[PDB]
């Protein structure tokens, strides 16, 4: 379970879970981070503190997404860390 989640900080205020999921799924797939068909991100939980947890379908894709630390999303540099 913790091996399938990442902390994502400095998210744009007001973003939706769908927007964050769609961005990560599209960009991870385009960037070659996945090795199996389909979408790597299952869910996004945005805190009540400017951060979210992304939940992935696999431990593999959780690890690959660490390559996106610092990715720019809606003009913000996302901080990606293990929980
Ligand atoms: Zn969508
Ligand atoms: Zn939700």
């Amino acid at each position: 379970g913790s091996a399938r989640r990442l902390y994502v900080g400095n998210i744009p205020f007001g973003i939706t879970e769908e927007a964050m999921m769609d961005f990560f799924n599209a960009q991870m797939r385009l960037g070659g981070l996945t090795q199996a068909p389909g979408n790597p991100v299952l869910a996004v939980q945005i805190n009540q503190k400017n951060f979210a947890f992304l939940e992935f379908r696999s431990v593999d894709e959780t690890t690959q997404a660490m390559a996106f630390d610092g990715i720019i999303f809606q003009g913000q540099s996302l901080k990606i860390r293990r929980p």
